[PDB]
């Protein structure tokens, strides 16, 4: 999260942590939230080998009782995902067990299009910079929902599939890191973040979650 305030601890607290392994390159990471006891959500570019979770975390770098550090026995990427144009970025995780529920630890379920002009808030524990490595403490931004012209210039955006997300103006973004993790508007999960530019100037660009709410039932169903 780049231009972000350190959140409250554990006022968040369906945020996921993930390391994301690999059999070639050391860890890499992303975030993700919980939606069901056993389910967590997040993007399909987060896919590996192994992936761990943690859940009830502020510092990352810091043990502590909230913490559940937890099994993932599934990955379920979207069939359709595609690595060239990243349409279709998202990915359910089932949970080993089930997470235990407290203060710290509990769902976001999300119902069943926001207008743009709206103030939505991303969490993540992402690098604050290009030059920046993660931060250790869950940050949060206040970003714009922007008019789907402002992401043309990502050639395979597409409005009915992503949300734009974040003022040009500002260098307020998600970033690098936060990847997987919830946009949520007037407290309600729209979005996950997805990708944007390298260098880390706005908008970018996030999966718009209500496309695929059939297809998140449909394994929620099965599984
Ligand atoms: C850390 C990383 C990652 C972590 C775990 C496993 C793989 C990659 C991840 O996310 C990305 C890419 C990406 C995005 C989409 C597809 C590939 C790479 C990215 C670049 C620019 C962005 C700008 C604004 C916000 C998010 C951004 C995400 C990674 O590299
Ligand atoms: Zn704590």
């Amino acid at each position: 999260i780049i231009g972000g305030t350190e959140s409250k601890p554990h006022s968040r607290p369906y945020m996921a942590y993930l390391e994301i392994v690999t059999s070639n390159g050391p860890s890499k990471f992303c975030g993700g939230f919980l939606i069901r006891r056993n389910f967590v959500l997040t993007a399909a570019h987060c896919a590996g080998r192994s992936i761990t979770v943690t859940l009830g975390a502020h510092n990352i770098t810091e043990e502590e009782d909230t913490w559940q550090k937890l099994e993932v026995i599934k990955q379920f990427r979207h069939p359709k995902y595609n690595t060239s144009t990243l349409h279709h970025d998202i990915m359910l995780l089932k949970l080993k067990e089930k997470a235990s529920l407290t203060l710290a630890v509990g769902t976001l379920p999300f119902p069943s299009f926001v207008p743009p002009g709206r103030m939505c808030r991303v969490a993540g524990w992402g690098r604050t910079g290009v030059l920046k490595p993660g931060s250790d403490t869950l940050q949060e931004v206040k970003l714009r929902l922007m008019d789907p012209q402002a992401c043309s210039h990502f050639r395979d955006f597409d409005h009915n599939l992503q949300l734009c997300v974040g003022n040009p103006r500002k260098t307020k973004s998600a970033f690098k890191g936060d990847s997987g993790g919830p946009l949520l508007c007037a407290g309600v999960a729209q979005g996950i973040v997805s990708y944007g530019r390298s260098d880390a100037k706005p908008p970018a660009v996030f999966t718009r979650i209500s496309h695929y709410r059939p297809w998140i039932n449909q394994i929620l169903q099965a599984n």
